[PDB]
């Protein structure tokens, strides 16, 4: 039939390393040794089989069955992906017909801690989820090709000849700081356990560079062992899940009020009796023991009524404009697999009820990433630096989306939300002035179910990082009792890790 045969073999390309921003390995192509066999040669050395089988960790008779059943094939795999050292002891047995191929297997040194961001490759070493998928072309490289001239009995007579070399993939350095990532991962997980919550997300970003410094979710999974992996655990919820932001968008409503020319911080709004009726609907505050609140007090008490009255006065168009311009419900440009854009509703003419509900964050849907980016722009004196999941060496120009004077005023109000009497004191960061806003969003007709939110930034004197904590369905639940302490603990550790000077460790009690 055939005197010879020409078999073609690909030379595997070394897949690009993924590191965090400091060069810590997050995805590594590690060398592995695959053993294959020519059964026609192996069948001439049967008395070596029990020793070979032992070296492979395989049952003597099952190994023998496998060879005998494939006795005519010129090629079977004995085992793929042993360690180089395990392969080295088998090669030393010098069994006829047993040969080795070096290939690579992806290893994820941080495991579940950064699994949602990094993703993973399939058995064919192709990116399937996360960054591995999004940057697959960058990471993959260009494999080579060999030619093997084989026998009529499958024995490779002519030594392989290399057609094309293997071109390695490119290194990729993420924006993530693995130190902050571990801190965020451990504090979110502990908070979930303490609160009996179903899921959660935590985003940390650099307000000055747009970099995503940490992005963790629960549940998570071990990418190095995906046996019994369930779909819910795979979700990078910070990017691919949407939620109503509720009270956490009130600083943007307040930004529109101050940009309107119609409102100044010392203005007061009468929110008594803690409710406001619009047709058949009643807007309700949680704490309903207030009458006059100034604009800062409306944020401290989180008065839906107060922000609603302001929204009626200034018009929803101005609030829509700020929310759109800080990115809520807008494409982020990151291109993360499955990333959601959410929804910021718009109208030619805004009905009165929807003007109020926009202003306190009902009925729009955002991602944790978007909410964090919005807070980063506010923290950065109103200038939005573009998002990045990769290390930023040369920072692109930002876009001024809130005037610096309005941004600075709203920043001070959010510092009061954390530090003033009656505010979110469990969000305070010891040694630092922190600023932010809690939220609690009921999942309407979705039976005693809520999300607890906190969004903020620090240090208030020169903001460095913005943070969003989302805790999904705690079993207690308020934003200020559930997500606020997580913000405090993670913000304190992250500021320390970044060597940020404390701006609230005075040694003297000053007066005023
Ligand atoms: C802002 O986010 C805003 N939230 C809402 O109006 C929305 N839902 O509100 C839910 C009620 O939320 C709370 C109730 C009670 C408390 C609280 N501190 N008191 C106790 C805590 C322990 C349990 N017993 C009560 C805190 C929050 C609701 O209506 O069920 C909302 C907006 S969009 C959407 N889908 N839902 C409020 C709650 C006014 N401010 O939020 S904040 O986090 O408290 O600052
Ligand atoms: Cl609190
Ligand atoms: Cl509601």
């Amino acid at each position: 039939g055939d005197a010879r045969s020409v078999r073609h073999i690909a030379i595997p390309a070394h897949r690009g390393l993924i590191t965090d921003r400091n060069g810590e390995p997050l995805a590594v192509s590690t060398p592995v040794t695959t053993l294959w066999a020519n059964p026609k040669e192996l069948m001439t050395a049967k008395e070596r089989w029990p020793q070979l089988a032992a070296a492979l960790g395989q049952d003597t008779k099952l190994f023998a069955d496998r060879i005998e059943q494939n006795a005519e094939r010129e090629f079977i795999y004995l085992v793929r992906g042993l360690t180089p050292e395990q392969g080295e002891g088998v090669i030393a047995l010098k069994v006829p017909g047993v040969y080795s191929i070096e290939e690579f297997r992806r290893f994820y040194p941080a495991g579940e801690v950064v699994a949602h961001a990094v993703g993973f490759t399939d058995v064919d070493d192709r990116g399937r989820e996360g960054i591995e998928l999004a940057f697959d072309e960058w990471l993959a490289g260009v494999p080579g090709k060999r030619q093997v001239l084989k026998d009529r009995r499958g024995r490779v007579i002519k030594d392989v000849q290399v057609t094309k070399n293997a071109k390695p993939g490119k290194t990729l350095a993420l924006s993530i700081d693995l130190r902050l990532q571990y801190l965020a991962h451990r504090e979110l997980r502990n908070a979930l356990l303490e609160n009996g919550a179903k899921a959660g997300s935590l985003v940390i970003m650099d307000v000055k560079t747009g970099e995503i410094l940490a992005m963790t979710n629960q549940p998570t999974y071990n990418p190095n062992n995906r046996r019994n992996l369930q779909p819910a655990a795979m979700r990078n919820r910070a990017m691919i899940d949407v939620f109503e932001p509720g009270s956490t968008v009130k600083p943007f409503s307040m930004s529109a009020a101050l940009a309107s020319g119609r409102w100044k911080p010392s203005d007061i709004v009468d929110v008594y009796p803690g409710t406001l009726q619009i047709g058949r609907y009643t807007i309700r505050d949680v704490s309903r023991n207030s009458r006059q609140l100034d604009l800062t007090g409306i944020l401290i008490k989180s008065s839906n009524v107060g922000i609603s009255k302001i929204a009626f006065d200034i018009g929803a168009e101005s609030i829509y404009s700020v929310m759109q311009q800080v990115g809520l419900g807008q494409d982020t440009g990151l291109g993360f697999p499955g990333e959601r854009v959410g929804n910021l509703p718009n109208h030619r003419k805004w009905p009165k009820a929807e003007t109020a509900t926009l202003a306190y964050g009902y009925g729009l849907s955002v991602t944790a990433i978007q909410l964090a980016h919005a807070y980063a722009a506010l923290a950065n004196d109103g200038k939005s630096v573009p998002l990045s999941m990769t290390r930023v060496d040369r920072v692109p120009d930002g876009v001024q989306v809130i005037s610096p004077e309005v941004a600075s005023t709203v920043q001070g109000m959010l510092q009061q939300v954390v530090e003033a009497q009656g505010g979110v004191f469990r969000a305070q960061v010891p040694g630092y002035h922190a600023a932010g806003k809690s939220g609690t969003a009921r999942k309407v007709s979705v039976e005693n179910a809520y999300r607890s939110l906190f969004a903020g930034f620090a240090p208030a004197t020169d903001p460095r990082i913005a943070m969003v904590v989302v805790i999904d369905e705690p079993s207690k639940y308020f934003g200020g009792l559930v997500s606020a302490p997580v913000f405090s603990k993670v913000m304190a550790g992250a500021l320390r890790l970044m060597n940020v000077p404390p701006d609230n460790l005075p040694t003297a009690k000053l007066v005023p």
